[PDB]
This record gives C-alpha cells, sequence and structure tokens, in this order.
C-alpha cells in the first residue's frame, strides 16, 4: 500500500542523519529499506502527489529499446535525463568528446547488451551482449520455478563510461501460483523524486512482462540501499506528508503483444487516478 | 564512368548558357542530360575531389529516419542543410512562426509519410500517409517486374510549406536478372555541391535496399534537368576537371540487416578510397 512510501518518507524525517552527497545540497539519509506494494488488480501509482505518468511509460518504453540516447527521451516530451546529458554535465565528468546527450552504457544498453563493448549512443549492438531482458521472459515461460531470474544493471566495467551509474541496478522476478513478482535493488533513492518513477516503473515492467508471460501481476518489492531525501525536499515532502492517500489507480493494457519490444505508448491506460495537486521538487545533479 | 560526370562539368562550362537564379549568384546552365553509374563490384564516390562521406552518410540516415529538423542532421556534424533551415532564411519565405531548423514537408517527411498534413518538425506522423520506402522495398520482395516501384518526394500541394523544394524529386528502381537498379530525376542539380553528394546519396541507398531484398546491385541512372554551374564555382571545377580519376572505392556492409530503419551509420565502410585533395566550394542559399 501507498502508506509504507509514507511511513518511509516520515521514518527518514525522523530518524535521518545529514549525510553529504556527490551533489551540493546534502540529504537525511537511512541505508537499508523494504517495502511490498500489491500488484493484483492495482497500479501503485501514487496518490499523494501527482507523478508523470507519460514519463514513467516513456522511460521505460525507451529503456527496452536498449537506448543510451537522451535527445530520443526528451524528443518523447520527458525531460527528465537531459540535465545528466547535458554538454555541461558530461564535461564534469570529463566525458569532453562525447555528444551531448550520450549518457554512456546506462540501463537501456545493460538490460539489451550487457558484455557488449560500448562505442557510443549511435552505434550497432545487434548480436552483441547478454539480451537480459528477453531471457528473463523465456525463463519465465520455460522454468518459473527458476531463482536466477534476474537483470542486472551494474556493470562494473563500465562504470567509468557511465554518466550517472545505475540507481535501480538489480531485478528478480518470481513466479508461484500463476502470479508474477518483481523484487529491485535499488542502492540509491531520490525519496522526492525518483523513487516514486521507479515504484511504478518497474510495477509496469512487470505488468508487460506478466502480460506476455500469461501471469497475474503480484508483488512489487522495492529494495532501497542509500534512502535519503535532499534537504530541498524536506519542506515539499513534510506538505506530501500531510494528505490523506487516495486508492491506487488500474492499469489496462489495450492489445494483446507477443513481444516486449512490440509494446507501444499507445497500449497503456491508467483508470480512476484521482491525485492530490503536483508538488515540484528540484533535481540534485 | 566517372569521367561522365567530369564530361558534364566540361559541357556545361564549353556550351551552358548565362542564367539568373532565385540566388544572387549566376549559373551556367544546361537543360537535359543522363549519366549511368555501374554499382557492379564499385561504388560511384568521386575520386576528383574528396567528397564528405560522412556527410553522404549521415544525411540518408536522416532521410529514412523521416527527419524534416536540420537540427538533428546538424547535430551529427553535418551543416549542409543549416543555411536552408536558418532563422533569416524561413523569414526571408514567410516562415515567420515556423521553429528554427524546421524544413518544412520535404525528403524525409515525404519518403515515409506522404499525403500526411504536415504539422511541424517534431509532430508525430507515425501512421499517416503512404509510407513510400517500405513500400518500394515490399514491392521488390513480392513482385520486382513492377514498373510502378517509385519514390517521389515531389508534393505539389506541400510545396508551399517547403524550405526548399525537393532537388531530387522522384527515384524509380528496376529489377532483373537479381540484379538492382535506380534511376533518380534531379529537377535542379548544383554541379559542383550538391550533384557529387547526390549520385552518391541514391547509391548508399541502392546498396541498402538490394541488401535488404538479398539482390545485387547494378546501374544507378542520373538524370538531371536543370544542370547548372554556380559562378562562384567555376575556377573550382576548372581545377578538378584537371586531375586524372582514379578507380572507385567499395562499400561494404559489416552486418546483415532485416529493415532499413535498423541501418546505423556504423554498418557502412568505404574500402579503398583514394581521392584527390579537397576542393572547397561556397553554397549558394
Ligand atoms: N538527484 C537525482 N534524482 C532523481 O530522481 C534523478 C533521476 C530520475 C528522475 C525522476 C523524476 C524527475 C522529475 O523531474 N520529475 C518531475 C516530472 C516533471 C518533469 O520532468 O519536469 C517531478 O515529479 O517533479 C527527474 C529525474 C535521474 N537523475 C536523478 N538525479
Ligand atoms: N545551391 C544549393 N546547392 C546545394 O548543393 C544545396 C544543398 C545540398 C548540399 C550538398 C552539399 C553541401 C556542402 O556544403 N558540401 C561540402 C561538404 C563540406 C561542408 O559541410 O561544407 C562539399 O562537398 O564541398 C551543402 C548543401 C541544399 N541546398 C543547396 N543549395
Ligand atoms: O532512477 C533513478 C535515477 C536517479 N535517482 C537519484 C538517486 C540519487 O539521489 C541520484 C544519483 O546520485 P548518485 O547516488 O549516483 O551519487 O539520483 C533515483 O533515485 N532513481
Ligand atoms: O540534393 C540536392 C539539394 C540541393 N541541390 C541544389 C540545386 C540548386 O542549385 C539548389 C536548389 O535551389 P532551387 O533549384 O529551388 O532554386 O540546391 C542539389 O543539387 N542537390
Amino acid at each position: 500500500s501507498e502508506l509504507q512510501y509514507l511511513g518511509q518518507i516520515q521514518h527518514i524525517l525522523r530518524c535521518g542523519v545529514r549525510k553529504d552527497d556527490r551533489t551540493g545540497t546534502g540529504t537525511l539519509s537511512v541505508f537499508g529499506m523494504q517495502a511490498r506494494y500489491s500488484l493484483r488488480d492495482e497500479f501503485p501509482l501514487l496518490t499523494t502527489k501527482r507523478v508523470f505518468w507519460k514519463g514513467v511509460l516513456e522511460e521505460l518504453l525507451w529503456f527496452i529499446k536498449g537506448s543510451t540516447n537522451a535527445k530520443e527521451l526528451s524528443s518523447k516530451g520527458v525531460k527528465i535525463w537531459d540535465a545528466n546529458g547535458s554538454r555541461d554535465f558530461l564535461d564534469s565528468l570529463g566525458f569532453s568528446t562525447r555528444e551531448e546527450g550520450d549518457l554512456g552504457p546506462v540501463y537501456g544498453f545493460q538490460w539489451r547488451h550487457f558484455g557488449a563493448e560500448y562505442r557510443d549512443m549511435e552505434s550497432d549492438y545487434s548480436g552483441q551482449g547478454v539480451d537480459q531482458l528477453q531471457r528473463v521472459i523465456d525463463t519465465i515461460k520455460t522454468n518459473p520455478d527458476d531463482r536466477r531470474i534476474i537483470m542486472c544493471a551494474w556493470n562494473p566495467r563500465d562504470l567509468p563510461l557511465m554518466a550517472l551509474p545505475p540507481c535501480h541496478a538489480l531485478c528478480q522476478f518470481y513466479v508461484v501460483n500463476s502470479e508474477l513478482s518483481c523484487q529491485l535493488y535499488q542502492r540509491s533513492g531520490d525519496m522526492g523524486l525518483g523513487v516514486p518513477f521507479n515504484i511504478a516503473s518497474y510495477a509496469l515492467l512487470t505488468y508487460m512482462i506478466a502480460h506476455i508471460t500469461g501471469l497475474k501481476p503480484g508483488d512489487f518489492i522495492h529494495t532501497l540501499g542509500d534512502a535519503h531525501i535532499y534537504l530541498n525536499h524536506i519542506e515539499p515532502l513534510k506538505i506530501q506528508l500531510q494528505r490523506e492517500p487516495r486508492p491506487f489507480p488500474k492499469l489496462r493494457i489495450l492489445r494483446k503483444v507477443e513481444k516486449i519490444d512490440d509494446f507501444k505508448a499507445e497500449d497503456f491506460q491508467i483508470e480512476g487516478y484521482n491525485p492530490h495537486p503536483t508538488i515540484k521538487m528540484e533535481m540534485a545533479v
């Protein structure tokens, strides 16, 4: 339920410790958290504040396509990766010869081409690397009892080439009683911005795979490493914490899709989403 | 084979007529020309001057992508369409409300969405209009004897909205004895600047389609309408006419590609290209 996220917010504000970070703003940090969100007949889209649903959907399709180019996501009206792909950010990391928008071997590259040699965002990687996403789907179809259905985005070899190392670094799938469940290990959680995106993102991915594999969505287990609240998010989150949460919406898939690459943005519809007003929170770059 | 291009240059300088034009610089003009460039075991990339092959390749991928945004091609390091997409140029055509880089319904829009109503360069046109490029490839696969395999970019209805109406306006494909040939009708030919680009551009496109349909490249027939030499190109072309042509290079495709949209710039490799020094020639805007 949504009260778990609000309970995590309240715990960090009350029991978190001051901690510096890569950005300039400090954080209130707590290490080690877990929450369980039901995917059964509902979709975990937060109601205590309006969540950018098109950003969640377009970013996930952008992941599935294997793209590491922020221009392709920004052309869909979703600018969440424009900052980490800007010219100044890439220059601050030493990527002086890299084209703007090239985030490096990140989520999209590691999901579909783990092990391939990364050249640039415009290179052809077809046939190179491990296709973790498809092997996950095939293992679910052929062996639901397998305890190794894992898609890992943390590539220690490719870390120096990434503009931002993967925050949701590893996820595992689990099948029992015709239910598909998903657990995600998030090494770093921006509780105000990224965490609501990531919870809705991997719930959507579980809905996609369950739709293809003929399973029913079960639980989404959100495991956090450094769950932190930025200082410039303390007052906005204190406002969100005073809002009464409303029932979760529902996710309807409008057509029968066979391959995860065939999913289009027009195939999904969120029903019954009545959130509180949107709360603007700045990104720490 | 290259001697045909040089013969046309020499023919325009010797028998061309003085003619004004839309730009400021005059021209030496000749109406009605034809040349045949063999694509068998060679690629017609001119040797009497170094041709910007990266510009030729990136522009075609930009055409296939259906883009009409000069900014998207310019971000690849190819500024050949930046002039006709500038703010001052669009204002001189009355396009005071157009965004910069929006060339209007041009090659990329007409190849993939012929008949759709053009909004702007960033609008989604997927599913709208006639996909001439794909219908060409499908017709070749299913009926090579068809005499209607044509991709036409000249749309009289969309002409007032174009920053520059298509110069290579119509192309036709032809299959016999498992050989794919292509003819281009170019209504207007900048013999010094655009024509060497256009010849290599449509030769590369024929290599792409033959690779997709499993055919061998045959001939490229270059038909010119208003073949003109700009005044500020007379001395540069007189220098090029003194250089001995060298054997054509070869074009190798590095992987088996199934759909023409999957082609990336890394999949192509020019081998044996030993051109004469580069000859700078200004563009007439
Ligand atoms: N410190 C930090 N925190 C993050 O959450 C991220 C992300 C992922 C992400 C997730 C959401 C947003 C975001 O700006 N969301 C907006 C939606 C509207 C918008 O895109 O402007 C919001 O809810 O206020 C931006 C980035 C990528 N990089 C991040 N760096
Ligand atoms: N008068 C006129 N002539 C043209 O050739 C065009 C074009 C297509 C085109 C083709 C090639 C170039 C061009 O600058 N080519 C250069 C490459 C190096 C460069 O970027 O200057 C060359 O081969 O010398 C520029 C524009 C678009 N608009 C044009 N208008
Ligand atoms: O999907 C994402 C992307 C980014 N972040 C946040 C977590 C951090 O606040 C910041 C990245 O900082 P590093 O931990 O890499 O220093 O981005 C997320 O929570 N989820
Ligand atoms: O692929 C191309 C694009 C442009 N041009 C040149 C021909 C003309 O010199 C100019 C277009 O001007 P108008 O013909 O519309 O005046 O561009 C070419 O030769 N090939």
